[PDB]
Formats: structure tokens, C-alpha cells, sequence
């Protein structure tokens, strides 16, 4: 028992991380087979951070302006191209530690692990959710650009995020095809993150984890309907709940014998009176960065190889 | 910026994890050079979980009763011995992925990463603190015995914890020399964890992290003394504060320009009036599982290779 914010084991990703330097800018890249992926803003200078024209900047480069280092070894860049907001650097050596991988774009509410890196060197791993406003609440210092987010499916690494910038305390990036999450661009403009909301299906999954781990004080005998629940959620900036969400919570309902709409009635109450100084799984706030699948994984115990 | 519960990258440990079976019991082992380390209770059955005599149980075994599997490969056990509460299984093949390592015993208040494993397969990584009562608040299901806790110092893995049991919701284990943290034994008795307290120097480190990240609302103009502070801490089950702790917080005081005893005055106030519905770094409780070093690492950015 117990319940922690748990990240995927990162070994498979650590072996893909490299350092990419162009000019006086150094950041991280992802080396899979014979391609290094990194944020295209590595080709920027100071003059072009406000209004860059990346096609122009790229045409003025040649392969030898790109220093790519895998630990000690240097990788020879033999070609380059741009795909949306990433740069693909073709190198002379295929990474022998290339895992089985795929590139997937995630949806708001889903969680992933981030391997934070500096100078191509892994520093820390943590779990976060993609927020409804398409940012993540990460932990990133200067030089972390190119750090990746990922999930593991059995033996397969699904890369879903590459870090590009910080915007007023939160973080924005792209999928691995270079397309931004959210309405952001990789230049200096007046862009800000929109209003965030709380991910309701994740809060319910976490309340089930609490029950599984013996925290029951917030339960009550009432039931509610999707529509009466969603009527109260909207007042509190909670995402509305769909029948799809009810179905996804099925396994957890089964294992605890508490119907989803039963548990919604407890959530309704918590929204209207607060916690009154009580805690749930060691938190005094309602936690929304665990998906139903995260809970099952952690409260039933699936592994990966 | 941002602040997360961040674990060490686990690649270096993942390559040491193996599966150990004896009889109908399967759990995890740590394979370093040509020795596999695992909890000695793998030699127990049902009859001997209450009052085992491990020396007797071990003499009745031979090397071939130990099935050790590293993924697919089987490792031939060529010798065994017991060291306190661990078993050391000598195997015919030295692990080629043995990192530079050492065995260290940690103190209450210090943090480490846990690589939770099942059947020798890594499942998740998370950060936790050794509590003042010598337990950890982990997340572990049946079969996680032998999972290890570790820190990384540059290129060197310091193993500090091997998981042995769950005791009423929390977790207890040994160092890698087989000596228990805390007054626990690896048998079924009436043992329970003693009273826990809050790790004050860690709370102060976290308040500094908050300031570094722009949360300043709890600061005030007052100062206090070690003795007046510790007088209030004791009422709230906070560990007393020493001059050693003040010195360790030095770097953080320097970087924020807030003296330690200054920050203690803010903590005093928070203890006496609570948060009044406000949050600090996204928490509504005072967090004590980040050490001063964790904060510096995360709010300044040291890496490892
Ligand atoms: C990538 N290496 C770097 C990481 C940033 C730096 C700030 C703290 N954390 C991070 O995630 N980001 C970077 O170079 C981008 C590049 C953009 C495309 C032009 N810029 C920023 O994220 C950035 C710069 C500044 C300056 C002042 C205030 C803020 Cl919020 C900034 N964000
Ligand atoms: C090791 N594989 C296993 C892991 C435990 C199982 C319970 C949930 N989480 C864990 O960490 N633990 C194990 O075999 C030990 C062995 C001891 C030395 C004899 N036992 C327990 O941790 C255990 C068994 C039970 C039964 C009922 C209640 C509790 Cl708290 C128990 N703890
Ligand atoms: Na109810
Ligand atoms: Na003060």
C-alpha cells in the first residue's frame, strides 16, 4: 500500500540524450537511430529571439556549425532539416541504445514522466500532467530545452513532449513532430497561458486510490446525476464529466464497490464545504495529476521491460 | 523555475535488478559484480514467518535451490552466505553493467529515490525521506521486497535502502549491509512504528524554495532565536533546530537574502495560525521531504554522469 507521485523508470531514455551546440547556444537533443531531434530555436541568436525567420537562419548554416556530443563521443552531422518547430540532425552513427519507440501526441489530463537534462546529462525525473490549458507545471532551469516527456508501454517508449520554453511560471513545448501543445510559438511575444481548470476525472481516480488505501472519511450515502454534478463542477472551475469518464473509472468502481456517481456525491460535498482540516492521502488539496490508469498501475502493480 | 518531487534518473540501477526465487517465493535482488543481494526472508515458508531461525533454514539449502534470473538469462548460484538480514548469493557471472557504487547508511531526514520493482522488473521511481521514526512512507505492493533506495553522487550510486516489509501502512527495510533501520525485525511480531515528527530543517529548506520561486506571502519582518523557536516547535511535534541546521541552510539564506532566524519567525507564525486557505508551492501543508541539498540541486541545477 501507500501512494506516491511515481515516474516511469528512465533508463531507456537516458541512453538517448545528447548535447547539441550551435554558436553559443547549448541544449539537449534526443538521439534515435541516426537522427538527433532538438528545438529549432538552437539556431537563434539574441537578435532573432524576438522575430526570427527560421527558414532564413537555417539556410545560412552548414552541417559543421552543429556540435553534437553523446557523452564523450562527438557525432558527425551529415544533414539537417526542419520539421515544424523541431530540427532533425542526421548523424553518421545510429544510436545502438535506440529503444523500441513511437511518437504520440497526448491530450489534456494525461500524465507523463519528464527526464530533465542539462548539457545532455540527465538530472532528475518527475511525473506531471498536461494541463487543460496545454501547459505543464514542470521544474526546469536555463539549459533544459530539449528535455523530453514520455510514457512506457511494456517495452515501448512513447515520446510525447519536448521542452521549449517557460511562460510565466509554467512550461510549454511540442510533440516530437514539432507541433506545439497549445497556442504558443517559439519566439518572444506577449503570449500567456489561458485559464487553467481542474481535471475532474483525475480527482475522482485519486479519491478511489484513497479508498483503496484506507482513507474513507469523505464518503457519504448520497448519489447524484451527471447533470447535477456537472452543474456544481462548473462553479468551481472543474472540467465537466462525461459518460466516457464514468466508464474509464469502471475498474476502480469494481474494485472498491463504490459507484462512480456515488463517489461524485462525495466530491460535490468536498467542493462545497472543503476539507475542514482533514487530509486525503497526505494532501490537504484535491489532487488532479493522477489518471485512472496511473491509479490502477500503482494500486495493482504492472511492470515494464 | 517550478518545483517538483524529483527522483534521480534510475538507468544505472535498472541494470542491476534481478529476480530471485527460492521455493514458492519470488522477489527482487540487486546484482553487483558477481554477488546478488536480497532479503534473507526469501528462504522462509509459511510455517517460519512467525518465528524463523534463519541459520537453520539456510543450512538446509544448497546453491541449486536459488533461481536467479536477469531478464532472460539465468545466473548460476555458486555460493551463498548471510550477512545480518540480507542474503549474498555468489553467481558465476559478474554483472557487466555494474556502476561505480558504494553502500551508505543514511540518517533520518535524508531523502533518496526508490526504484520499485516486481519480478526483477522496474516499475516506477519516486523520492522519499527516511522518517525520524526510521520508516519510509513508500508505495509498495506484494512482491516489491528487494527493491532498493539510492542517491547519485556524480557518477557514483550510493545504495542506502533495501525494502523488506510493510508495517501498518508504512515501510521498513535495511541498509545494504543487512542492518535494519529502526527497531524492526524480519519476522511476524507485534512491532509497530513509533511516533513520527516533522523534519524542521527540511520545512525551512522548502520555504526557501518557495521564496526562490516567488511565493512570499508568509514572510514577515520579525526575527526569533533558536531557543524561542524550538520552544514552539516542540508543541507541534517538530524536530528541534540546531546550529548545524542553520549552517546547512546557509547557501539558501545567501541566495535569497533572508536570514535563517528570519525564516524561522515565518515558520513560527505558520505553525500558530495555519495557512488560512493559502498555498505554498501548490501545497496546503508544510512539506518536509526536501532537504537543503535537494532544494539547491533543483533550484540551481547540478547533473550526473
Ligand atoms: C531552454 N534551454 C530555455 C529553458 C527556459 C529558461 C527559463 C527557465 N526555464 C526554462 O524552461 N528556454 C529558452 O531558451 C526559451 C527560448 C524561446 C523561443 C525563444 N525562452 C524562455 O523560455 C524564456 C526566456 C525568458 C526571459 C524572461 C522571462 C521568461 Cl518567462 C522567459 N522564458
Ligand atoms: C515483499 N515482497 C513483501 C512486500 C510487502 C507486502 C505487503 C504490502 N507491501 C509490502 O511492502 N513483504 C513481505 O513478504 C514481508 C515479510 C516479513 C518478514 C516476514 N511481510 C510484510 O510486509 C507483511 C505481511 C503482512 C500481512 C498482513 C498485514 C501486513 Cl502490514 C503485512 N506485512
Ligand atoms: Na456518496
Ligand atoms: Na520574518
Amino acid at each position: 500500500s501507500g501512494f506516491r507521485k511515481m515516474a516511469f523508470p528512465s533508463g531507456k531514455v537516458e541512453g538517448c540524450m545528447v548535447q547539441v551546440t550551435c554558436g553559443t547556444t547549448t541544449l539537449n537533443g534526443l538521439w534515435l537511430d541516426d537522427v538527433v531531434y532538438c528545438p529549432r530555436h538552437v539556431i537563434c541568436t539574441s537578435e532573432y529571439m524576438l522575430n526570427p525567420n527560421y527558414e532564413d537562419l537555417l539556410i545560412r548554416k552548414s552541417n559543421h556549425n552543429f556540435l553534437v556530443q553523446a557523452g564523450n563521443v562527438q557525432l558527425r552531422v551529415i544533414g539537417h532539416s526542419m520539421q515544424n518547430c523541431v530540427l532533425k540532425l542526421k548523424v553518421d552513427t545510429a544510436n545502438p541504445k535506440t529503444p523500441k519507440y513511437k511518437f504520440v501526441r497526448i491530450q489534456p489530463g494525461q500524465t507523463f514522466s519528464v527526464l530533465a537534462c542539462y548539457n545532455g546529462s540527465p538530472s532528475g525525473v518527475y511525473q506531471c500532467a498536461m494541463r487543460p490549458n496545454f501547459t505543464i507545471k514542470g521544474s526546469f532551469l536555463n539549459g533544459s530545452c530539449g528535455s523530453v516527456g514520455f510514457n512506457i508501454d511494456y517495452d515501448c517508449v512513447s515520446f510525447c513532449y519536448m521542452h521549449h520554453m517557460e511562460l510565466t511560471g509554467v512550461h510549454a513545448g511540442t510533440d516530437l513532430e514539432g507541433n506545439f501543445y497549445g497556442p504558443f510559438v517559439d519566439r518572444q511575444t506577449a503570449q500567456a497561458a489561458g485559464t487553467d481548470t481542474t481535471i475532474t476525472v483525475n480527482v475522482l481516480a485519486w479519491l478511489y486510490a484513497a479508498v483503496i488505501n484506507g482513507d474513507r472519511w469523505f464518503l457519504n450515502r448520497f448519489t447524484t446525476t451527471l447533470n447535477d454534478f456537472n452543474l456544481v463542477a462548473m462553479k468551481y472551475n472543474y472540467e465537466p464529466l462525461t459518460q466516457d469518464h464514468v466508464d474509464i473509472l469502471g475498474p476502480l468502481s469494481a474494485q472498491t464497490g463504490i459507484a462512480v456517481l456515488d463517489m461524485c456525491a462525495s466530491l460535490k460535498e468536498l467542493l462545497q464545504n472543503g476539507m475542514n482540516g482533514r487530509t486525503i492521502l497526505g494532501s490537504a488539496l484535491l489532487e488532479d495529476e493522477f489518471t485512472p490508469f496511473d491509479v490502477v498501475r500503482q494500486c495493482s502493480g504492472v511492470t515494464f521491460q
